[PDB]
């Protein structure tokens, strides 16, 4: 039996919210079935032909038992329906894409969901279970301690990215102006009407308050750009290159796709938005997490046999403006290529969804024909990526 | 490309420890590190052939980030090693196994480790982020939270059980009868040497403390037969089945296997111990988790046309003596081919290895050509399953 | 029978009363202390010098740092030199101070003292048992709740100890609706009459670039709807109930405190006193009767003066729960008009440690020359103290 | 003029053993160690529990020990709901100071019988969280023994890292303060072999459901010591130069103390013979950091108001919070080593800190021969300390 060739038939997701900002009422399971159940409408198909799911979600502490499931039933779709949450920190949204479509490939589904999901407003602190020790303890916070701290060397991912703006050569300068630049092109495109097939509205409800309708991305409007420059490096007291402002965001949503093989499209009698080509992981020391995805991006290239200039879009996901430009001049690819819609810097990350966000965007925005290619550093020193065409 | 045939080469774990007990010193990363450095030491190749690692994990709080990567770089594997970690709650360990799989088959990788960990012992308690309510905190514990209640009955999986008892009338001394068959077994097992080549001894370091070497599953001794039927029901008080004698308990460990391609096992000349002849998931109604095993068993034999008396070996993962009880009343399957070496409710069960332990034990116990079939249910409705046939 | 210093109250200030959560609550009881510390010692026109010793009350200390009242003390600039003493009495504890003050006057002890009461019931902390945490969770529990407001014995809120009170003395829902809509009206016609003009100090509250914010009057008074009153719902008894949270007091944050001196020491200081403190008592009944120990402390004082109920101009009781008044009210037989007159903690608010205090100082410059003021505060566990005062 | 007030007579002095921290009384919460006190000093005076008028108890740690802790200990004892009760924070002089408010109510006339004395179960301290929002990055569990009980809010260090600063100042070396502890153990286990306390402390019924019973009859600290650890102990306070250990400070303990206190005219009245008179006290305060010598001019004070001499003390009690503290005591003032804390302290026999003030007042009265004068001190943190004289009827 031979590979079976697997296609994006939808891809939605639910608006970003901010820290603690318009969506932080909801638990990343309840944006999880937002999301899969606005995809699975927009595929046009039963319900009942999604035979299984799988979602990332970095932050599982308190959620409940089994996330996805609750995301998958919450969704309304069967019991029958197996599920599986999946966490390569933020790299999860496109490893659960990946899998699934492995899964597809192997013809042991026709039809499945993926994406992922993060609520980093509802993630808890945590105390060690056993006696507490004389003189206090601090409550670990969750973010922090399983999202954010490299393990191996017991510091933030923003002092692990100064690594590389020291090797690299990467100034404080050319990351605000990077960061400027993601802003300055999510308003853009949320202006320009570039989100309409791609995000659905979330109604916030409160007992005894009106409605609230979540429609737009929260983020993107909390720049100052005259004060971009005058924030401090917090990372790193001395020559530090990363603030607050040019690193991503902690954020609140979920994004899912809906993918089948080409046999199970033309039996639904749907028109797929896109064909997965390709995709690969590469890992390299943990503090240089930054550059991982260049060496993914390689290989998926270099597996494919396409050149760079074939690329007609990238998504490098902006967990840092340090990431993309290290990216940018390590690939020498054309920067108004990458991230031409905005990105994490500005519409925030919530850390389990981030990966299949830039490949559903990908799948919305390419022409007909066009390759686009995703990308994505995670902790640990990971990277996924993954290579699509428009059809 | 064709779809690859894979092996399993190796499989290894460390004991099982009893909650608060011989491995509760150890993280469940560290856990992993053992299973996984163990499990390649015994496949007999160089640790730089294991490409990609898969670990289920069910309960990740507090575990720092990216847990996968933390056993994998612990064992000492290569910095270039892309770590995934998994949940699919008390399915976790198998599943890590069946998508591992899944990516060999693919020809994505043609070497990889998979497996389970989890140290319960060291699963934290959560406070909510945001505002004290007035009169008091609450704090939850992870393992009661995240590991033991269905979202959507709001009852503990033990009430779960008692649904199933109920329905399917399985008796409360139906279900004493079976667990002291599981100790009975578990100890007749232990004392005849059958896990010499399965489990690798742990050696806990306490600074200023001798060493101490923990060789066996602690939890099949903690056991009085004369007070198992004077036990009382707590996870219902009157009328009923389920106690914390015939129920599993909570528990520390890991468990690892070598998986690769028929070609790569040829390449390195190594000898496969058993094949991968087909896994499945089934999901039904959360509350009837318990029967989950049997769909999901039926589908295996029935994707490669054997029929249950082909099967020398059950593995049915023992969450509660009612769930083997439940799986043998609806499969009408010989008992004495079921869980033959003892299970979870005598070893224990560290939620998030157990899937895992149960298919490395069919690959030592069976004989040559004999097939073996391993289940276990989830939390949320979920089972999976995996046919193997030994080499 | 002994001789005795006479001790007079020279000054009597307070901070205003800021609501659970509001205007005062990035202030610690401490720091309320010290501001209301320093506005009676420069009221009093008095070197910070010549204050010998303080003594505070003070419910809910946890959390609080090492020595309350010493940190007020300090806080307010006094001598490094001055013995502090926190005092616990819980709802009586401001009047309490005041009176063990007047013991050490009395004695000839100390000749000048600070005494009064502090609490910041909006930073009582929430605690955790110290040991090893139970398999399946614990709640941390409220401290306000565990040490402020639970009865040891009969374990239930004070509210519900109110509601026995209600029951035996026949005090329905109306009428404490009645009388907490009195309270409130009252608190406003004090503070736009001026009446506290020469009692309250405005506290100034500085938040690193964000604007100041000065403080200056009493903030729960304003937070009342009288039509929602009589459609309010009786949360510490659904069955038969008659205590509301509009008729209850409040969780408050606010310091009183009150310059004492012998009549000698004034004299030497060239200062002239407002009021003599006469006598004061404690009394103690069954702790789910602590609505009606004020009586019998009251009575107490009375007797022991040799004076009349009709002999008082004025009277506070504090208002624990509009219920307590009017249980005095009516075991007293007392005219209402005389009581609590400009208000009380039903709409002005209750920081526990402190109103035994306020009342006291209230008493100080509300009275006109030569009349007689007894000052009454129930206090949780079954006890009562009063103190009567005449003003000069 | 002087005011001419009622004299003052101790009547009885009883308190409990003192146990370790999470030893041997650790499941009682000081209400209830308070209890057995209170009964113990009202059974030992042999008056009628209706007699006591009026009840002050020291208690520095009161968080999580429910509503009134002084009226719990009261009602508790079986004392009448009629008895007020008031509940005394003068941090580490909170049972001396509960002592000395209580003679003044008496000396006024305004009682005639009362309880007084101090309690603390360091055992059942708990540890705070903040009400408010959870700050990003980390919620603090602070422990209430170190947060309200032994660190300066001024310095913002523990009491030792203060007790460091006169050791300095005064040049009291570490041999000299574990010369010192050795000293209070040794005198400790004498006291206790000796059967002195057979009449200060009362034995406590330990009971544990499904367990056998304890009967704590001893204090429990003085036997947790190894003279040859000693002098080897890491100086715990200050990495330079330190001088204060673990050994020659004193411990984190449980225990409570009563006194019946009644004026003279009530004793004859019931027909009670009184064990000491209360002559003089006195409060002190110094800068915070400089608490060790604060009990100097408490004394100092007490002895020139009544216009007593140093030498005119048969017996002092200079509560031993740290060696160091008895040390600078005996240097400034100048008195005979022979003569300060008998029978051992707080170093060998434990410090619950709203209790020490009281015990060792309840020491004096028991030790002091007839005519004797005995002048207890104990500092406080904040930078205070009181001072007690009494003399033996
Ligand atoms: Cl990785
Ligand atoms: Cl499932
Ligand atoms: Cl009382
Ligand atoms: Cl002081």
């Amino acid at each position: 039996p031979t590979l079976k060739e697997v296609v994006i038939v939808s891809a939605t997701r639910t608006p970003i919210g901010s820290f603690l900002g318009s969506l932080s009422l909801l638990p990343a399971t309840k944006l999880g079935s937002i999301a899969i159940q606005g995809a699975i409408e927009k595929a046009g198909i039963p319900k009942e032909e999604v035979k299984e799911a799988y979602m990332g979600n970095v932050l599982q502490g308190g959620e409940g038992q089994a996330p996805t499931r609750q995301a998958v039933l919450g969704a309304g779709l069967p019991i029958s329906t197996p599920c599986t949450t999946i966490n390569k920190v933020c790299a999860s949204g496109m490893k659960a894409i990946m899998m699934a479509s492995q899964s597809l490939m192997c013809g042991h589904q026709d039809v499945m969901v993926a994406g992922g999901m993060e609520s980093m407003s509802n993630v808890p602190y945590v105390m060690n279970r056993g006696s507490t020790p004389y003189g206090g303890v601090k409550l670990e916070d969750l973010i922090v301690k399983d999202g954010l701290t490299d393990v191996y060397n017991k510091i933030h991912m923003g002092s692990c990215a100064e690594n590389t703006a020291k090797k690299l050569n990467i100034a404080r300068n050319e990351q605000d102006a990077y960061a400027i630049n993601s802003y300055t092109r999510s308003k853009a495109a949320w202006e320009a009407g570039k989100f309409g097939n791609e995000v659905i509205p979330v109604t916030v409800t409160v007992k005894g308050q009106p409605d609230v309708v979540v429609k737009e991305d929260e983020e993107y409007k909390r720049v100052d750009f005259s004060k971009v420059p005058k924030l401090k490096t917090v990372f790193q007291k001395e020559n530090g290159t990363v603030t607050a402002a040019n690193a991503s965001t902690l954020n609140d949503g979920a994004a899912a796709l809906v993918l089948m093989t080409a046999d199970a499209a033309k039996r639904l009698n749907v028109t797929p938005l896109a064909r997965i080509v390709a995709f690969a992981d590469a890992a390299v020391e943990p503090i240089d997490f930054p550059i991982a995805p260049v060496y993914a991006a390689s290989m998926v290239l270099k597996d494919v046999g396409l050149k760079k200039e074939d690329i007609a879009m990238w998504e490098v996901n902006e967990a840092f403006s340090l990431v993309v430009l290290a990216n940018i001049k390590m690939l020498e690819i054309d920067p108004q290529k990458v991230n031409i819609n905005g990105g994490a810097v500005s519409l925030g990350h919530p850390i389990g969804m981030s990966g299949a966000r830039i490949v559903g965007h990908l799948t919305h925005a390419l022409k007909q024909g066009e390759y686009g290619l995703a990308s994505i550093c995670n902790g640990g020193g990971g990277a996924s990526a993954m290579l699509i065409q428009k059809l």
